[PDB]
DNA sequence: ATTATGACGCT
DNA sequence: AGCGTCAT
């Protein structure tokens, strides 16, 4: 009852860019705007692999991981932009730099956690509390929430989608008790007002549109964000959780999309997040471990405590390349040349990072894959990163991997390498 | 031949 | 530390 925590202490948003790499290319090339288009990497194998898809192209069935040649079968007029190639490999610098544009704007509003190249969590609890004082018990107009959906509404008492959106927003606002400065629903609503402002600023200052979720924690904010893409934001209230979760496949919740989620389904014989409420915390801990069990027990009730971490910059800087099928590296000269290519991109990015962010990486992580293994990595080894020098880093990487070679012979490499990976880690202030 | 990343958990 | 999971 009165002592039962409800996980309504925070206001958390998740802001996620719409079809991000496509928008970056569409800003650069106006011919691609408002078209079915996709971003591809490489080209010689089946037209290249698609990594981002405009909403116009999605209507034709084009998806990520599709070969461009195959996408063209669904959408003959599909336009394509290619990822830059430098030193023989895909280079994602344009998108990392566009990401910084967005992250720096968001940081003006609140402390953010960079969750990916195109999304960040926002802890808005303090900002909400300041805005609530400014409001002075003044009601929140629908005009302040022009792109907001209230999940679960309208209910009860309608043809167009925008009209449905407004109907739900009106029901929500009509029911709001603005007299209580500690009402969680009011706090979320003010959070949503701030996120409208944030999203408007991002679009004004970069050209990029985004979606967002507003709720009481990161998992609900993430889930909310996807409910009404693109270019819209969604408020998921604590009260909306029982209905929302009653038909929500377990795999849709962040961290449950893989083996753990499959195990929850198999072991408990359930399908939807809401069905988890019928198990005790100890029951869930017995199957999934102490940490997962407690997390699931609270999460299926809409409660999660994971903080928005104050971190805007990536913790690592890495450079990776696959060498599939017959392109696998089978000579020592090959392995050395590609280690150098990777190290040269790594040095470039490291040197810029040191100048921009007043830090230095101290550990180099080297990872490879061998033909036949179908784990991501076959072997991971670290060594010291003492100088930002590509020839040194590539020599050091070779040194830590070189006994991998089963080939008796000097020059040959067996089994051939199908992936190389260099990663700079363990930053210290500088 | 679903690539190039990047965070965090386990032991 | 080196490996695995999950994610975009
Ligand atoms: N599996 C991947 N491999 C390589 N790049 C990826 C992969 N997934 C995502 N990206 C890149 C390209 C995306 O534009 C960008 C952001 O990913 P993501 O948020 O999942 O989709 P998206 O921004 O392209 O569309 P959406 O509007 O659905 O969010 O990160
Ligand atoms: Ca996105
Ligand atoms: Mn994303």
């Amino acid at each position: 009852g009165p002592h039962m925590a409800t996980g309504q202490d925070r206001v958390v948003a998740l802001v996620d860019m719409d079809c991000f790499f496509v928008q970056v290319e569409q800003r650069q090339n106006p011919h691609l705007r408002n078209k079915p288009c996709a971003v591809v990497q490489y080209k010689s194998w089946k037209g290249g692999g698609i990594i981002a898809v405009s909403y116009e192209a999605r209507a034709f069935g084009v998806t990520r991981s599709m070969w461009a040649d195959d996408a063209k079968k669904l959408c003959p007029d599909l336009l394509l932009a290619q990822v830059r190639e430098s030193r023989g490999k895909a280079n994602l610098t344009k998108y990392r730099e566009a990401s910084v544009e967005v992250m720096e704007i968001m940081s003006r509003f609140a402390v953010i956690e960079r969750a990916s190249i195109d999304e960040a969590y926002v802890d808005l609890t303090s900002a909400v509390q300041e805005r609530l004082q400014k409001l002075q018990g003044q009601p929140i107009s629908a005009d302040l929430l022009p792109s907001t959906y209230i999940e679960g509404l309208p209910q009860g008492p309608t043809v167009q989608k925008e009209g449905m959106r407004k109907q739900g927003l009106f029901q929500w606002l009509d029911s709001l008790q603005i007299d209580n400065l500690t009402s969680p629903d009011l706090q979320l609503t003010v959070g949503a007002v701030i996120v409208e402002e944030m999203r408007a600023a991002i679009e004004r200052e970069t050209g990029f549109q985004c979606s967002a979720g507003i709720s009481h924690n990161k998992v609900l904010a993430k889930l909310a964000c996807g409910l009404n893409k693109p270019n819209r934001q969604t408020l998921v209230s604590h009260g909306s959780v029982p209905q929302l979760f009653s038909q929500m496949p377990i795999r849709k919740i962040r961290s449950l999309g893989g083996k753990l989620g499959a195990s929850v389904i198999e072991i408990l014989g359930i399908e939807y997040m809401g069905e988890l409420t019928q198990f005790t915390e100890s029951q869930l801990q017995s199957h999934f471990g102490e940490k997962n069990g407690s997390w699931l027990y609270a999460m299926c009730r809409g409660i999660e405590h994971d903080p928005v971490k104050p971190r805007q910059l990536p913790k690592t800087i890495g450079c990776s390349k696959n060498f599939p099928g017959k392109t696998a590296l089978a000579t020592r000269e090959q392995v050395q040349w590609w280690l150098l290519q990777l190290a040269q991109e790594l040095e470039e990015r490291l040197t810029k990072d040191r100048n921009d962010n007043d830090r230095v990486a101290t550990q180099l992580v080297v990872s490879i894959r061998v033909q036949g293994d179908k784990r991501l990595s076959s072997l991971r080894r670290c060594c010291a990163l003492t100088r930002y020098d590509a020839h040194k880093m590539s020599h050091d990487a070779f040194t830590v991997i070189k006994n991998c070679n089963t080939s008796g012979i000097q020059t040959e490499w067996s089994p051939p390498l199908t992936m190389l990976f260099l990663c700079a880690t363990k930053f210290s202030a500088s």
